[PDB]
């Protein structure tokens, strides 16, 4: 009775388990190599075990080594982003839950689509290089050999070199620094991590770091240019655990640390445990994208704690985790803002819907992904449809404060372990048994397996989405000799959230006529704005509206950072609008080598250009 993890080639849990890494690395910028041993604890789960598969991606294997001798090992044929499994020959046959070492001598490629190397001229200081990680979800097999599935857990600890002007930091407690005696150009980083992790949770960066303490279990980390505002914008953090802890139990992880990592991460923000990574996008000066760091905390512990089995499951670590996100902010600025959010999001999963067609697999809530690469499905589905659902449970049961014991009786009884949809489902009817009766009217095929909008919309409170509404119709019902009654007074009430969310309501009946658009920029300066949620959807508007002074204005915030939530779109709308197609796909080729390999990968096939 065992699962299936269709987006990995190595031997499943059924048969196998590494139960810790230890690795031993050092980080060559002048090669753009990660050179070192892993060294994996495996415990096998048959009896006379004798040989097993590891998942390998752009990897230079040098030998294997168990009992202190080389061991025979052979690659297969790559398998396209999957990469290529990696078969090791053991030397005495294991019994059931035996446990050896296996140490593996590797080395990465500079292509490697775990990591982007920067030179000095794309960090802020200027003087120095940059590293950092992205696993999540089948990345780390292109960093070390590994059983590249969620469905497995693990330990680690960690050596790293790096140059001594240098800092490193992993998701782990920091274990002390020292020089390294094979190398006095260079220090050697030690890291732990005593909670077991799925090994998408492992993380790195290397590069001219500092930090500042925000609250009693957090530092900001950051180039030097970045930590004051930094820790400016990310002062919430401390009271958000703590609401976090209320909702979920104890936070077991230690350290909450955060790193603003340089602007072309290519997300939001990566719950790397003991420290998140986070876009530099967030430092709009006021606090407002905080929802960002609320989502990474809640995933210490829907996610980091409670698992998904397969990437097939992933909207229950993000359907729970933006449940739990918008209780924190709930918390925070009110239940009528909880409420906002909420429809926001509603608004967010019709349109990832319209985009990809209301028949389409990946608007699925539980995806299939056999022979489809987890970052091409990527979108808005797993978030919204998931958060949808839980939402409607919500409401059929009972409200907030009884779904909230849910969820905490969820995290504690699945606790360390990853799961299915099928062991939700189990146990929310477990929980529940005196509800069976309502939970018997889900639709729960459609809601689980069909794709487009679900077939039930939850109930919302309007009281903070009036406003927004009623100046998006002012505007789209408007003609020419309307336009004069436009002012500037008409945004004196709105938060940056309702200016936004005016914006998004616009943009989902985009074009409008160009001397609207105009006339927006005349009285609301929304060219002012850095904002990037903001601007993003402003200039998305002005484009779309084809409007031939926005293209400059888009193609720098589509290449002066590179979160992909951004420049996808910007890049996509660049391309459609005939003055500017042109000039988007060679902004492309100009700067593909420069960018994330993964970002690289997305915008290529969006512009079709390989
Ligand atoms: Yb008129
Ligand atoms: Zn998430």
């Amino acid at each position: 009775p065992e699962i299936v993890d269709t987006c990995s080639l190595a031997s499943p849990a059924s048969v196998c388990r590494t139960k810790h890494l230890h690795l031993r690395c050092s980080v060559d910028f002048t090669r753009r190599t990660l050179t070192g041993t892993a060294a994996l604890t495996v415990q096998s789960q048959e009896d006379n075990l004798r040989s097993l598969v590891l998942d390998t991606k752009d990897l230079t294997i040098e030998k294997v080594v168990i009992n202190g001798q080389e061991v025979k090992y052979a690659l297969g044929e790559r398998q396209s982003y999957k990469g290529s499994p990696m078969e090791i020959s053991l030397p005495i046959a294991l019994s059931k839950n035996q446990e050896i070492v296996i140490e593996i001598s590797f080395e990465t490629s500079p292509k490697s689509s775990a990591l982007q190397w920067l030179t000095p001229e794309q960090t802020s200081g200027k003087e120095h290089p940059y590293l950092f990680s992205q696993c999540q979800a089948i990345h780390c097999r292109a960093i070390l050999p590994c059983q590249d599935t969620p469905s497995v857990k693990l330990t680690y600890t960690a050596e790293v070199s790096v140059p001594k002007e240098l800092v490193a930091l992993m998701s782990a407690i920091r274990d002390g620094e020292t020089p390294d005696p094979e190398d006095p150009s260079r220090k050697i980083y030690k890291f732990i991590q005593k909670v077991p992790i799925p090994c998408y949770l492992i993380a790195l960066v290397v590069g001219a770091l500092e930090s500042r303490q925000i609250g009693p279990r957090t530092l900001v980390w950051s180039e030097k240019e970045q930590v004051e505002k930094s820790a400016y914008e990310f002062s919430e953090t401390e009271s958000m655990l703590k609401i976090a802890e209320d909702l979920g139990g104890p936070y077991v992880w230690g350290q909450y640390d955060l790193l603003v990592l340089p602007p072309s991460f290519p997300y939001g923000g990566m719950e790397n445990p003991c420290l998140t990574f986070v876009t530099p996008t967030l430092l709009a000066g006021d606090k407002s994208l905080s929802n960002v760091i609320a989502h990474q905390i809640s995933h210490s512990w829907t996610g980091n704690l409670v698992t998904n089995k397969t990437w097939d499951h992933f909207w229950l670590n993000e359907g729970h985790t933006v449940y739990l996100e918008r209780h924190i902010c709930g918390r925070l600025f009110g239940e009528k803002f909880r409420h906002f959010n909420a429809l926001g999001g509603w608004g967010e999963l019709q349109n990832s819907v319209k985009t990809f067609g209301e028949t389409h697999p990946f608007t699925k809530l539980v995806v299939d992904l056999t022979d489809i690469d987890p970052d091409v499905a990527y979108s808005s589905v797993p978030y919204e449809k998931g958060f949808a659902l839980l939402f409607y449970l919500e409401q059929l049961l009972g409200g907030p404060e009884i779904f909230l014991g849910f969820l905490k009786a969820y995290v504690e009884k699945f606790s360390y372990k990853s799961i299915t949809t099928d062991d939700w489902k189990d146990f929310l009817y477990s929980y529940f048994k005196d509800k069976v009766d309502v939970l018997n009217q889900v639709d729960w095929n459609a809601w689980l397996y069909s794709p487009g909008l679900p077939p039930i919309k939850p109930n919302y409170d309007m009281t903070l989405t009036n406003a927004c509404i009623a100046l998006s119709q002012r505007w789209i019902t408007a003609k020419e000799d309307d336009l004069n009654s436009f002012n500037a007074t008409d945004l004196k009430d709105l938060s940056s959230h309702q200016l936004n969310e005016f914006l998004a309501q616009t943009l989902q009946r985009a074009p409008l006529p160009l001397g609207h658009i105009k006339r927006m920029q005349e009285v609301y300066n929304f060219n002012a704005i850095n904002n990037s949620e903001i601007r993003f959807r402003w200039l998305r508007l002005c484009i779309q509206s084809k409007w031939e002074d926005a293209i400059p204005l888009a193609l720098k915030m589509a290449t002066e950072q590179g979160r992909m939530k951004f420049t996808r779109p910007l890049f996509k709308d660049l391309a459609a609008f005939d003055k500017s197609h042109d000039q988007a796909v060679r902004t492309y080729q100009e700067h593909k080598a420069s960018m994330h390999p993964v970002t690289a990968m997305l915008v290529g096939k969006d512009l079709k250009v390989d």
